[PDB]
């Protein structure tokens, strides 16, 4: 019993965090095979990032001048190449702790562990959520670049994201390890805006189902409603709009529970219109919606 | 920029889990040098569990009647003691990913971070607090016994908890891995509660301090208090006295902020009597008690 925001173990990443230097910039990279992947801004000093030309830039740029460190053992840097906003250093060495891994681009509303990395040194991991308006709310401060989101299954890494940018608004973007940014933004200091940072229902829902598998009920009311009813309410509150793919993937919660997806759409319809009245979910004073329904599933199973 | 409630990296510790088998109960243990430690309700049944002697129940056991599996190679137990409500196993391989270690037992209000694990195998990482109480708000199912909690000082792992008991209440009760139960908390299922859950004053107006530094200040008034009057204040809200102690241990990040402790404990006053009117900080909608001042401190200045 109980419910926590929890992280992949971070071991299996950790092995894989290096410290890449391009003349004055340090950033942390990601040592894959004989590949370190990193954010291409380390080729910018901050006054490039107003408006850097990446060509430019990285034709002023040798093998010899990425400086590539893994512990206190330097990795000679044989072959370089820009894909999209990634740099791919090849190395002579492949790194022996490489894990079975992927890269994979995931979805808006969909979950990561992250382990904030300084200088290649991992210095915590924490739970996200990529946001529907592909932001995330992270902690990440100067050094940080390069750190990586991942998921795990079972022994398998499937690395979904590399930590670029703080928007001017404090919120974070980066791209897949392919080096393509999720949502609208570039590696370049200026003014990007985020769009509605909408929350993602089918999670809420998801942690609702928590809830109520670890005793926290007194949100559960005597309505139901329909996918077009809760969706209005939805639209006001800038929730997600809820389809029956995410009913569907709440099918094994719901049969769990025995509590009907439309029923539970209604408990939160309630809730969305008449707050929590200072009452608590899992210990949270508002709707959690950074828990997917395979994330609860995990976690009130206890797969490994 | 942006604020996490984020776990120390979990490899070190990922490399000590093993399985820890006697007859039909399987749990985790800790593989430090040439001793595997685990909660010692292992040669319970759920029926022992009821009224165990402790004592009585070990005589039948011989060091062939413990199975340790470190990932799938067995190890030989070549001993076995019982220090309190820890098994000591002394297997004949020392770890080889033994990190440097201590075992520390920490003071309520501190936070570590947790391994959760069921047969040896780790399924998450969450960052905890000791309650006043000496109670945890964990995520632990049937298997999780023997997960441990550690805090990491660069590369040194402080063990700080093992996990044993759910109470009927769905908190968590464990023990320092010297085997002493946090609190009046027994190996025996039967009616222990805990007392009053109290806030951790300190952890609070340290994650203000979290939230002036990362924008969020709507929550400063024109207010200040003194030790004396804040502390009449705390009481009637269940929060833990504050101490000059706590004050000291507050001076960094009133320093860097600029923001006196006791006007920041003016501001919590305030939020405690008026509650936060529907607004968050950082992303929360009550007082966040899980950060420590030198987590906040390592969180703002990015230590590895
Ligand atoms: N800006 C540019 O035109 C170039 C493109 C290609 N390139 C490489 O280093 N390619 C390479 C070399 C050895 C082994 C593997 C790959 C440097 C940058
Ligand atoms: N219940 C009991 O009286 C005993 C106490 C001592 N004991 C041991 O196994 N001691 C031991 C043996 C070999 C190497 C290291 C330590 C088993 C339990």
């Amino acid at each position: 019993s109980g419910f926590r925001k929890m992280a992949f173990p971070s071991g299996k990443v950790e092995g894989c965090m290096v410290q890449v230097t391009c003349g004055t910039t340090t950033l942390n990279g990601l040592w894959l095979d004989d590949v370190v992947y990193c954010p291409r801004h380390v080729i910018c000093t901050s006054e490039d990032m107003l408006n850097p030309n990446y060509e430019d830039l990285l034709i002023r740029k040798s093998n010899h001048n990425f400086l590539v460190q893994a512990g206190n053992v330097q990795l000679r840097v044989i072959g370089h190449s820009m894909q999209n906003c990634v740099l791919k250093l090849k190395v002579d060495t492949a790194n022996p702790k490489t894990p079975k891994y992927k890269f994979v681009r995931i979805q808006p509303g969909q979950t990561f562990s992250v382990l904030a990395c300084y200088n290649g040194s991992p210095s915590g991991v924490y739970q996200c959520a990529m946001r529907p308006n592909f932001t995330i709310k992270g902690s990440f401060l100067n050094g940080s670049c390069g750190s990586v989101g991942f998921n795990i299954d079972y022994d398998c890494v499937s690395f979904c994201y590399m930590h670029h940018m703080e928007l001017p608004t404090g919120v974070h973007a980066g791209t897949d390890l392919e080096g393509n940014f999720y949502g609208p933004f570039v590696d370049r200091q200026t003014a990007q805006a985020a769009g509605t940072d909408t929350t993602i229902t089918v999670n809420v829902l998801a942690w609702l189902y928590a809830a109520v598998i670890n005793g926290d009920r007194w949100f559960l009311n005597r309505f139901t409603t329909t996918l077009n009813d809760f969706n209005l309410v939805a639209m006001k509150y800038n929730y997600e709009p809820l389809t029956q793919d995410h009913v569907d993937i709440l099918g094994p919660l719901s049969a769990q529970t025995g509590i009907a997806v439309l029923d539970m759409c209604a408990s939160l319809k309630e809730l969305l219109q008449n707050g929590m009245n200072g009452r608590t979910i899992l210990g949270s004073a508002l709707l959690e919606d950074e828990f997917t329904p395979f994330d609860v599933v995990r976690q009130c199973s206890g797969v490994t």
